[PDB]
Formats: C-alpha cells, structure tokens, sequence
C-alpha cells in the first residue's frame, strides 16, 4: 500500500528512529523519555521506556532493548526491601500513603526523580512485565537473567492493581483508568502464560488477578459498548486501544474492540492525528504521535491495514528535517488559548520523544516495513 516515494521516506525514519533512541539511550541502559526537554532531562520513565524497548526489540537491536531491561531489573531488585515494606504495611491494616509508593520518574542511577504525591502511577510496572516477556519469547533469551526484578514488579501489582492512581497523563488520582488496569492486565498475562515461568510462585495469582481485572472493566469501564477512560466515565481517552493491543482485554475483533477503535475515531482522531481527551489543555491538546501510533497499530490487528497506513503516513508528515518526532504537533489544537503559556514556562515541545520513536517502529513492523 506503499510507493517507492513513500517506502524509501519511511524506511529511512526507522532507520533514524533507531539510531536517536540507541544514541540517547544512557550509559546504565535507561532510555531517556525526553533529552532535549528541560523538565523531563535525566528522567525514566518505565511507560516510556518499556515501548521504546518494545520497537527496538522489533527492530532487532537485542543488545540495546537487553540493556534497558537490564537497567529496569537492577532498578526494581534495589526495591525488593521497599515492596517487601510495603506488602508487610498491607498485611497489618496500615495501608501505605501514596507517598510511600514506589515511583513514576526515576533518575538514571535508579533513585526517585519525583514525588509519588504528585504523580504515582502503576502502569509502568505492568508495561515493563509486558515488554520484557515480549523480548525474551521474540529472540529465544532465558528471563531468570531479569527474573528477580519481575518478581518485585509482579509482587507489587498483586497488591496494588485496584488501587486508585494517576492516569497515564498525571491526571485525576481518585480515579481508576482503563489504560492503567489494561497495562496491569498485560503485564499479568504476559508472566503468567509464559512457560519458562510456570514454576514461579505467584504464577497462578498472575491470572486469577487478571481476571479480577477484567471483571473491573466489564462492571464499570465499558459504557454504550465501547471502553471508557476511568471506571465510572462515558468519555474515552485515546490510549484505550492499548487495552485491546498490545493488553489483551478483549481479542481485536470483539464488538468492544470495534467500538473502542471507533470511539477514539470519532471522539479524537482529527486527519489521523489523535488527541489525549477532551478537556486535555496541556500545550493547547495537541495531537500525539504516540497515539495515531497506538491506533494504527490496532487498525492493522483488526485486519484495517489501510487505516493503520493512514496514521502511519500522518507520523511520518510530523518528523523534522532531522527525522525527529515530538511528542505532539498543533495542526489541531482541543483548547487553542492553552498553548501558548506551556510554550512559555516549559519551552517547546519535548522533541525528539523516543517512545514517539519507538512507537513508529512498532506500527512499521506490524505493516511489514523495517528494511
């Protein structure tokens, strides 16, 4: 569905796309989310992370993805001790403050980069599970060589998957999220049919949690056919295609599926570009590469591969002249009077964002296109 123009345009962003996330990519194995963006320079982000690692693993590059997951096992077995705490905290009646939880950002030595007041999140952990799993089964690799940080990441899910959180746009704490539960489910199913850890103690947990999950989502998180943002909306969120691919809340051609994809169609794709949600003000609620990515890459799952082409080809149009993606392009602005103090307090637009990147090559090499 390509022309020799188009092919040759697209080949050479994957090319690019690899080359700046191996670049960037730090000298402990983190990739960072942003480096170029001031307020997110020396930050990690697992969410981030895990899917840039997710394309360069596609993309073939086993020594740069296995470093990544290499950086996150050292991080998360550095938290056995603090997980531990927090588990024996759940087991006496003293459930633990948000502020004691484990974090979003994290410095490149593995420390807390900010305070889980303001931005605790369980998504990431679920991501990374999902991720390494996915990498292991795709180049043949043994998982006991990061088997100890699943466990730490798998023991804090278990206890913590029903919790309310940050979504994955740091918003609304109270709130249960769709996208978050879905990441979660992922990362469970992934390590609990995963035949080299069908020994591991929490094995069957993984699955009867995950189920616990989707029961969640079927109560509250599905209205008018189609998912929802937070348990307990009607309004979508556009990374809810990610609960159907890569998270396996329902197969591609469920009917919730369909809605889902349709949903987000209409409620916040404009001309291939996807917004976050509605009432997202945050650079005026631009349109983000990363979820045009995430729609396109379920288009092609659903057997919609003109679509999925369709937002590929609209990333593609947002590259610049150096073949960097930011993390969203104006073209279509939700709360245009926004913009512009974002631009002033934290300058322009973090670009290159690598998962932009990583998410190009995931949706390119679900088209068949990495040379």
């Amino acid at each position: 569905g390509l022309d020799s123009h188009e092919l040759a345009r697209l080949h050479e962003l994957a090319r690019h796309s690899h080359a700046v996330i191996t670049r960037h990519q730090d000298a402990g194995g983190a990739y960072p989310a942003a480096p170029t963006f001031s307020a997110y320079r020396g930050y990690a982000w697992l969410r981030d992370g895990s899917f840039t690692a997710e394309g360069i693993s596609r993309y073939g590059d086993v020594a740069s993805a296995g470093r990544f997951h290499d950086w996150v096992d050292g991080v998360l077995r550095r938290r056995r001790g603090q997980v531990d705490d927090l588990l024996a905290a759940v087991d006496r009646g003293e459930v633990p403050s948000n502020e004691g939880m484990l974090p979003t950002r994290f410095t490149f030595d593995g420390n807390d980069g900010s305070d889980p007041w303001w931005d605790f999140q369980t998504d990431g952990y679920g991501m990374w599970l999902w991720s390494v799993v996915t990498h292991a089964a795709r180049h043949g690799l043994d998982l006991e060589r990061w088997r100890a940080g699943i466990d730490v990441a798998v023991d804090y899910l278990l206890a913590f998957w029903d919790r309310p959180c940050y979504d994955w746009w740091e918003e609304h704490v109270e709130h249960r999220h769709v996208s978050t539960l879905g990441a979660i489910h992922g990362g469970l199913v992934a390590v609990g049919t995963c035949a080299a850890l069908r020994s591991a103690p929490w094995s069957a947990a993984t699955l009867q949690v995950a189920a616990r999950i989707r029961s969640l989502v079927s109560a509250e998180g599905v209205v008018d056919g189609h998912l929802v943002k937070w348990l307990g909306s009607s309004a979508v969120d556009g990374s809810l295609p990610a609960c159907v691919v890569p998270f396996g809340l329902v197969p591609p051609d469920d009917d919730v599926a369909a809605m889902t994809r349709a949903a987000v169609a209409k409620d916040l794709d404009v001309d291939g570009g996807v917004h976050r949600f509605a009432a997202d003000v945050f650079y005026g609620g631009g349109q983000w590469i990363l979820l045009s990515a995430l729609l396109g890459w379920n288009l092609a799952a659903a057997g919609d591969t003109a679509g999925a082409l369709r937002h590929l080809r609209w990333i593609a149009d947002q590259a610049d002249a150096d073949g960097d993606l930011p993390a969203q392009v104006p073209h279509h602005l939700l709360h245009p009077g926004s913009r512009a103090e974002w631009v002033a307090r934290w300058g322009t637009v973090a670009t290159p964002l690598l998962w932009s990147h990583g998410m190009y090559l995931i949706l390119a090499d679900e088209l068949g296109l990495l040379p």
